[PDB]
């Protein structure tokens, strides 16, 4: 059930795995980050191996793939957060109940950025006492999306006469999406933690 | 792995199935309600067959059974709600983001149907129709709740991420439980009733 290239956790449910520079797995994340954050420097990249979060996320992905009748439902996005939140996110993922109000709100949910530069703002990846900034790389089930609105506590219906048949996520702009908001647990898998500095 | 007692859905993933009165299943669910709501009038009882919600719930159950190293994590509880919320709950289950929240910002479930039968929860529509779910809830290991909780407290302040599974008003003699995560509750039956 767990991915075959994960480290053997021998009966453990959770591990953070430090990646090596020069491995394709490290370099792809570094390249994705540096595309918009070349003024910052990466300290380390850790692969998050969380068996329970993976299981629940992969069930939601299978369900969305069935429902939407295509496999274009997942995006790899960024999430900047404070040092105090990292232990919780590593273990329990992204909790909308703990989410900050975004400077431009498209709904009351968890925000994920297309560009690492957005998540790199001190407002999100708050520097800790040692000047370390923290950004997740996240598999997000964006699915079918529409432009959000500040009042949303769930994605809006696709059709106002069928209020329970929802968009999967919302965005700031459907033609040029730069942020996505999700409103349900296990719709986002924290896959890598980037620790970085100025 | 859909439950044996579900009825065939012709390759669909969601069905509300009206129960036959006088058959074992209807009688069992009716008895749980009449223990405390014998003065009410039951119009019908529906089995909620929601394959996706069941799947996500059973994954959480298996995880909680592993974490707690036992299978005593599930309780059958009641949830009263308004008619306008019923379609949402049938399809999507319980959402903490959707009354007093004295034990935390989660979804509330009653031990007694009589508590859920209060008009504040099971709001009567035009014709006096009231709605109450019978819910499978992963209460697991619980502690006393308090106002402002967004998740259950930690079991020990020394491991802040190892949480209680739910909170209650009273650990010795609980009358309500609050859960704070999606897919910790499966709406199993919908009772439509009047006072
Ligand atoms: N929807 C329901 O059925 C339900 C709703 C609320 C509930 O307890 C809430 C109160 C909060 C103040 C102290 C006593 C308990 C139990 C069940």
């Amino acid at each position: 059930n767990l991915p075959e290239h994960w480290t053997d956790m021998n009966h453990q449910l959770f591990c953070m795995v430090q990646l090596e520079p020069g491995q394709s797995e490290y370099n792809t994340i570094k390249d994705k980050f540096t595309r918009t954050c070349s003024s910052y420097a990466i300290e380390k990249i850790e692969r998050i191996q969380n068996a329970f979060l993976w299981q629940s996320y992969q069930v939601k992905k299978r369900q969305m793939d069935i429902k939407n009748d295509h496999k274009n439902n997942e995006r790899l996005l960024f999430h900047g957060t404070d040092a105090d939140s990292v232990p919780y996110v590593n273990q329990h993922g992204f909790n909308r109940s703990c989410a900050g109000k975004n400077a431009v709100s498209y709904g009351k949910g968890t925000y994920f950025a297309v560009d690492a530069s957005y998540s790199a703002k001190d407002t999100y990846s708050k520097p800790d006492s040692n000047g370390r900034k923290h950004m997740y790389v996240v598999r997000v089930l964006t699915g079918v999306f529409t432009k959000g609105r500040a009042g949303l506590v769930t994605p809006p219906p696709k059709n106002p006469h069928n209020p329970t048949d929802l968009f999967d996520s919302v965005t700031n702009n459907t033609r040029s999406p730069k942020l996505f908001v999700v409103f349900f647990d296990n719709q986002a898998y924290p896959e890598y933690l980037i620790t970085f500095t100025a």
